[PDB]
This record gives structure tokens, sequence and C-alpha cells, in this order.
């Protein structure tokens, strides 16, 4: 059974998730949309083609807008969805930042450790929240009135393979929010000072997740599930590192990062 | 055979059509689009539902936007496409006005007869030009990078039955432009003073059309084609009258007419 203080730990995480995760994306608004009607470039081109999606906008009246992205023809058209994706990423980053500020274990860390942990894990927590709205049967992220549909060679892309593999473990809401906590409290992010405090905090979150699975998942299909989840978190950290490199390469030739993204990625504006 | 001065008549009409009809709609731009995300009303509701279309925007890069209109739920949502349609109608009206100003038979009329003829026939010439880009097999008006697809009970709507019936006569470009001339030079529009001059001008255009068909269409399928075209022009005049009533009813509860539309429909702004 879960100890008393582990139940309180899950409850506060679930509470923060309920307060800061707008599952309907109802307040995602005023976002940009695609307009109507050398070796660096070769690599920026490869960075974007494997993450191509179409976009659908369902209106409150019942109207539907659908956007199909263009094929790569050797021009700026591969950047048509970057302003919108920056707006969605920024909205998601804001929810992740609010999620961390509610958690007591996070407020009690020094503020300049809070910034270091958020800078290192904001992308990972965003991907974990996006997995809960991912439809693996249709390959679409269903974000309330917005839908991002992927245009099985796509599973070669580690980000897409991550979302398909994670969705198939069929995790509970409690397991997702504990994954967010373990990723957020990674002691070994750049600039973390209280690595000792963050380490034992992460260990308690992992122990709680381990005990949660052992108490609520007896089926043979969930054997080694905790170890499967931990391996997924290691893969997500790797995806976070390669995705940061992609963003910085695209930012080099075609700026698109919002001020909040610039802050999280260390861009000073000079 | 066509007389010498009839050949010159067709040539000037064809010349004006070539100069003023942008068949690719390349200069139709900066138009509005639907936003993203009592007994008068009952009749304004019936006026709009039978003319419902979806909208597709093909970009130069290869991207495609598609708009599906909402169903009627008893609200303002039936007016979502009115600003765009007013922009398309205004662009088409401008081409029709430029078409008339090139024709010598039109410039030589007094200017306040030119305004009366344009006020009475601008809608009809617009519909005739739209028929040349109508695809009866798909029910879509293919306007270059824009496509307006109709959402056979629709043939009950006289405007849609007109476009299907006219397209099936498979008229030449010369026959279309002569239809435009006969409609433009209708002597019996409100405010026409030189009804005698306009009458014999229209008669010459009809005689030229009659002679054109007799000289270039010997096939049994084109028997009575001139009489079929003349009957279509009478039907178009009737459609013009009922459509003016629809527009004025919609303008009463939901203003949408551009300044050019207001001028053509006699709205003073007071
Ligand atoms: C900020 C990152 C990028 C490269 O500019 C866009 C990544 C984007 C992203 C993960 C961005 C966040 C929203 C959502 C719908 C989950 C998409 C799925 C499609 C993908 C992978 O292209
Ligand atoms: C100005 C008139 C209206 C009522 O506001 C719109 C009419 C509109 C119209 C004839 C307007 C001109 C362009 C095009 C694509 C031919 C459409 C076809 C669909 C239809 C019939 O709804």
């Amino acid at each position: 059974g879960l100890t008393e203080e582990q139940r309180m730990m899950i409850r506060e995480l679930m509470d923060a998730q309920m307060k800061t995760f707008d599952t309907t994306f109802s307040h995602f608004k005023n976002f940009r949309l695609p307009g109507v009607l050398a070796a660096k470039w070769s690599q920026v081109r490869k960075d974007l083609c494997s993450l191509k999606v179409s976009l659908q906008l369902r209106g409150e009246d019942g109207s539907v807008w659908n956007y199909k992205p263009p094929a790569d023809s050797g021009g700026k058209e591969i950047f048509s969805l970057l302003p919108h994706m920056a707006d969605m990423s920024t909205y998601m980053f804001k929810g992740i930042i609010s999620f961390a500020k509610v958690i007591s274990y996070f407020r009690d860390l020094p503020i300049e450790d809070q910034i270091s942990l958020l800078k290192g894990a904001a992308f990972e927590l965003c991907q974990l929240r996006f997995n809960t709205v991912f439809n693996a049967e249709t390959g679409t992220w269903e974000c309330g009135r917005l839908s991002y549909c992927l245009e099985q060679q796509l599973l070669l892309e580690p980000m897409l393979k991550f979302h398909y593999m994670l969705k198939k473990l069929q995790l509970h809401e409690e397991e997702y929010v504990l994954m967010q906590a373990i990723s957020l409290f990674s002691p070994d992010r750049p600039g973390v000072l209280q690595h000792r405090v963050v380490d034992q905090l992460q260990e308690q979150f992992a122990i709680t997740l381990k005990s949660y699975i052992e108490c609520n998942r007896p089926q043979p299909a969930h054997r080694f599930l905790f170890l499967k989840i931990m391996a997924m978190l290691t893969e997500l950290r790797s995806i976070n590192a390669q995705h940061t490199q992609r963003l910085l390469r695209i930012q080099d030739i075609h700026p698109f990062a919002t001020p909040l993204m610039q802050e999280l990625f260390g861009i000073t504006g000079s």
C-alpha cells in the first residue's frame, strides 16, 4: 500500500495538474496562422520534414478550417507553420510553468534553481501533456478545437515513436503527472545548485510511482511497467536534447522563437 | 456570312473581354475571410441556405486552406461568408464596369445612361462571366486559386439551375460576350433616357449573335440555339430581380454591401 505521505504527494501533483492543464485548450487564442495564398539549410530542411502535420480548426458555430502544409520546394515555405507552433509551444510552456509553481516541493527550492529546472525540463513536461491528447489510431493531437494530424516510416522519427510507444502503456493520470514530476526534478540540468535536495526529491517521486504501480496494477501486462516508464523518461531526455539543437539551428536562419521561448532556451537578444 | 461591320462588332467585344476579364483572378487579393474559431429573419434565413458553398484557397507554395460553412443554428453564423462574397462581387463588378467602358457603343452613350445600364445589368454580366469558370461536373466555380464548391434538389434554386443549363449549351467565348452585350444594352432599365438608341444597339447585338450561330453552328444539336440563349437572358433578368430583393433584405438586418455595391444598388448611406 501507498504510505500516507505518498498519497498526499500524488494528491498535490494531481491538484496542480487539474489547476494548470486546460485539457480543452479553451484559452489558447489569438495565435498566428499560416498566411493565405548552405549546408545549414540542408539540415534545417531535414529537421522539419519529419515533423509535418496538417491543421484543423473547428469553430463554435460548426465551421471547419483545414490547412494542408506545402511540400518542400527549396524555399521559405517550410517555415509557414513556425509562428503558429511557437504560439502553441508558448501556451503549453506557460501551463507547465504554472504547474511547477503550485507544487510545494518546487516553491521551496531557491528561485534560481527553479529557473534551471524549468529551463531543462519544460519541453519534456510539454511532450508528456501532449501525449495525453494524442490519438494513436489517427496520429492526431486533439487539442480541443485544434487538431494536428500527421501527414510507418514516420516511427523512425524519435519524437513520433515516443508518443506511439508511451500511449500504448495506457497510463493513468496519476502516472503521467508523476512522470512530469520525475522529469521536472532532474538533478543534473545545467545550473542546478541544490543537486542533493533535487536528487532525493526525484527519488521520492520515483518511489511513489513504483509503489503506485505495484498497488494498482497486478496484471501480467504491467510487469516491469515502472522500468518501462523510467526508460521512456531517459528517451524523452534524449529527445529534448536533439530537439533543442533543431530549434537553435532553425532560429539561426529563420527567427521564430517567442520571448518566453528565448528565455527558456537562453537566448539573450543580443 | 457575317457582314464586315458585324465582324468588327464581335472583335471589339472580344477585345474588351480580353482586356478586362482576369480569368485567373490573379489580382483578386486582400479579401476578407470567415473568422477562425422576426419574420424578416425567417426569410433572410431561407435566402442564404440554398446558395451555400465551401471555400478552398490554394497557395503559391502548394498549401491548401479549406473552409466548410456552419449549419444554420438560429444565429449570425449564416453571415460568416458575406464579407468575402461582397469582396468577390465587388472585384467582379469592377471588371464588368471596365468591360463596358472599353466598348465604343457604350462610351458614346450619355454618362447618366451608362450608370443606369450598369446599375441594371452589372449582376447579370457578373453571372455570365462566372458561368465560364463553372464546373458543372463538380458544381464548383473555379476562380484561379479560389474554388467555391456547392455543398439535385439544389437545381430548384433558379441561380444554380441557370448555371447548369447555360453551361450545357457549350457556348463559345464569342457567344458569351454577345450575351453580355445584349444584357448590358437592355433599353428598359430604370432611368434610361436614350431608350431608342439603346434599343437598336441591343437589336444589332442580337442580330450579330443570330448570324454568328447560323454561320458557325450547323449541327442539329444547335437548332434553336439563338432562341435558347435569348430565353436564358430573360431568365437571368428574372434572377437579377429576385437576387436584388434578397440582397436588400439581408442588408436590412446585417449590413455587408461594399461602397461600390451600395452605389450599384442605390443605397445612399443616409
Ligand atoms: C517547437 C517545435 C517545432 C519544431 O517548431 C514544432 C514541433 C511540433 C509540436 C511538437 C509542437 C507543439 C505542438 C504539437 C501539436 C504537439 C506539435 C506536433 C508537431 C511538431 C513535432 O512539428
Ligand atoms: C452577392 C451575393 C451573395 C448572396 O452575397 C452571394 C452569392 C454567391 C455568389 C454568386 C457570389 C459571387 C461569387 C460566386 C462564387 C459566383 C458566388 C456563388 C455562391 C453564391 C450564390 O452564394
